[PDB]
């Protein structure tokens, strides 16, 4: 049986069972439960039909604490009935959540405080308070220092009740983020699933569990979001023989998307959206961990380093031809020009370039490492440098092509070493033209915070919404993960805060843009255990977050914070298209005369997302009907699977429909 108490809490009595406080002449089970949630240290009490008795820890039956979510959950929404509390005389009321916490760096804590309601007083009293603690057990009251100085979370536990004065937030301003929706695993690698006449699902996977990985394994966990409907599932991917855990991600010209190497470090594995179906790929030249992919020109996926998994040394340079269904070795394509200097070593320094397709099979490395050079996979692949982004290495920082036409890259954040390192708040925009000439590199107005293991997409406007990371990088910690969402300009060269996300989303997180131009944020923690099938009981669940939360960006809301009013794209042939040819397609809805991009569809692990860009487009209209002539250069239009979004003359996108770009 489960009972539901008044405001939402859940206790499971389970009649026979047996495993503070004993209080005689209770009649049944319920009375005990009610005993129990009276006890905020009670999470199993024990009924005793013979003595008639309720033990706050067959003849006996047991009562325990079953609330939708765990104890020690995040949250972005009281689980529970919220009450309004104005301290009398004050003019000042409060929201409280009863049996949750704010965790972070306190202003104040004050012992001898026995009721919330003297601890919303002293709220009150305190200069800057917007959040409070009340402690049950113990009657103390929690000032939380100041955000976004501070990071300050919230968690499930029945020990506390939060007190907070509400923010205002202008979502024309600020956009809006949704509610935590749970996942099966912990999304730390993701792609969008191609799919007509737009995507609707999230592949996502973590390793062998749900939470942890070890090494070579054989099998990923696999978690499938709807983001249509809402449906989730899972499933085991084990016929590729692959642990796809810290591998390259890179789509195809036909959609099919290449994972490769990471635990199973010289194994990759082909996903076919026709399917939903996984088929083994030829092994890479050389075993990787670690190293990022691109899509080239070609439709060839280069890669270079990969030192985390396989030997633990530099990787040279490696081509997947998906025609001939080869890997061939670049050993030209040298490691050591694109090296960090990391204080862990070569296992660190080859890991995660940011790497971009781009003109005649060229590739860009824009860093992390300080010099950005060239690679290129003709005779045994070649090398030169290109520019110098800044004068330290910013590893995992976040990087994105915001404007394929104009060869522009935006960067920021990182730290000059994977771990123990404190994040800059540099960024650059990176300008490409001709390949294997000097790049020119533009330092920019520095982020608001430091971030570590961010992640970054560009939306369809052209703008950059960086979300988490943390002040200093500290892999598998919530440590100073910063909430607060920023947006870059290129237009401006200009940040804006936006609202905050509820959850860190540091190491082993990821964002993506969905087709509805909105940003899924998720993931974070994993624990390491030393053998597949190891238990994660002794794992730290704090900072395993198995969930994400979607963001709506400034441009979907008007002044007055109600949703603007999207164009709808009405008619879109589902045919394929060559560089170079008209995309037309009808448009209903706008005042005025829309705008279009492409934005290709997204894959992400470890601060890496390496297949998509923007390819802003020049329409005309003739009534409703609109026509782009897409680039000619497979360069700068990569092959594969695009979002289409047409926007409002104010930068209200559509939702999006797919554009399918072909060799
Ligand atoms: C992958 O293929 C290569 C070439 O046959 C082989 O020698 C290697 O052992 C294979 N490795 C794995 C890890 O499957
Ligand atoms: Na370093």
């Amino acid at each position: 049986t489960v009972w539901e108490t008044p405001i939402g809490v859940k206790y499971t009595l389970c009649p026979g069972s047996d495993y503070l406080q004993t209080v005689r002449d209770i009649q049944s089970s319920l009375e005990c439960a009610k005993i129990c949630d009276s006890d905020a240290r009670c999470n199993r009490a024990v009924y005793d039909n013979v003595n008639k008795a309720c033990d706050v820890k067959d003849r006996f039956e047991t009562i325990r604490l079953t609330n939708d979510l765990p104890e020690g959950a995040f949250i972005s929404t009281c689980s529970f009935n919220e009450t309004s509390y104005r301290v009398p005389e004050t003019n000042a009321e409060y929201r409280i959540c009863p049996d949750t916490d704010y965790t972070g760096v306190n202003a104040k804590v004050v012992e001898g405080v026995t009721t919330i309601q003297a601890c919303a007083e002293l709220c009150s009293n305190t200069q800057d308070c917007r959040k409070s603690v009340f402690d049950h057990i113990n009657n103390a009251c929690a000032i939380k220092a100041a955000e976004p100085a501070t990071s300050i979370f919230w968690v499930q536990d029945k020990q506390f009740s939060t007190i907070r004065l509400p923010e205002n937030i202008d979502p024309a301003v600020k956009g809006k983020w949704g509610d935590l929706i749970r996942l099966p695993v912990i999304p730390v690698a993701a792609y969008i699933v191609p799919s007509y006449p737009e995507p609707s699902r999230l592949l996502f996977f973590s390793s062998w569990s749900n939470d942890a990985f070890s090494g070579a394994s054989g099998m990923t966990q696999f978690g499938d979001y709807d983001f249509a409907t809402g449906a989730i599932s899972q499933r085991t991917v084990t016929n590729t023989h692959h642990d796809m855990f810290c591998p390259g991600i890179s789509q195809l010209e036909d959609g099919r998307i290449l994972i490769q190497g990471g635990s199973d470090a010289d194994t990759v594995s082909i996903y076919d959206p026709a399917t939903n179906e996984f088929t083994r790929g030829p092994n890479m030249t050389l075993a990787r961990g670690y190293q990022t992919s691109c899509t080239l020109s070609n439709g060839k996926v280069f890669t270079i380093g990969g030192a985390y998994s396989g030997e633990r040394v530099g990787k040279n340079g490696e081509v997947y031809d998906p025609v001939a269904n080869a890997w061939t070795y670049l050993p030209g394509a040298d490691f050591r020009p694109m090296l960090t200097n990391d204080h862990e070593g070569i296992w660190r320094e080859d890991n995660h370039a940011w790497l971009f397709g781009w003109k005649n099979g060229s590739i860009f490395q824009a860093g992390p490492s300080k010099d950005q050079h060239w690679y290129g996979i003709q005779g045994n692949g070649t090398v030169a440098k290109a520019a110098t982004r800044d004068d330290d290495d910013a590893m995992c920082g976040v990087w994105v092509m915001y404007d394929a036409v104009a060869g522009k890259i935006f960067s920021a954040g990182g730290s000059p070493d994977y771990t123990d390192s404190p994040a800059t708040q540099r960024a650059h925009i990176t300008t490409i033209g001709e390949p294997n000439t000097p790049a020119e590199v533009e330092r920019v107005a520095d982020m608001g915070f430091p971030r570590g293991f961010a992640n970054a997409v560009v939306l369809p406007d052209g703008q950059v919404l960086v979300t988490g990371g943390q002040r200093m990088s500290l892999v598998f910690t919530n440590t100073d993960g910063i909430l607060v969402a920023e947006l870059f300009n290129p237009e401006t060269r200009e940040w804006k805060q936006m609202a905050p996300m509820a959850v860190p989303r540091n190491y082993h997180s990821v964002s993506i843009l969905l087709p509805d131009a909105t940003v899924f944020s998720g993931g974070g923690g994993m624990c390491w255990v030393q053998n597949v099938g190891d238990s994660t009981a002794g794992c730290d669940k704090t900072v395993d977050h198995s969930d994400g939360e979607i963001f709506e960006p400034p441009y979907l809301f008007n002044e007055d914070g109600s949703r603007a009013a999207r164009p709808v794209i009405s008619a879109i042939s589902a045919d394929p298209i060559k560089a170079g040819a008209t995309l037309t397609f009808t448009v209903e809805g706008v005042e005025g005369q829309g705008t279009a991009a492409l934005i290709r569809l997204g894959s992400v692990t470890h601060s890496v997302n390496s297949d998509q860009r923007r390819v802003p487009l020049n329409v005309t209209v003739s009534g409703n009907e609109y026509s782009a002539t897409l680039p000619d250069d497979y360069g700068i239009l990569l092959p594969g699977y695009y979002y289409l979004f047409v926007s409002t003359p104010q930068g209200t996108p559509s939702i999006a429909k797919t554009v399918h770009v072909i060799l």
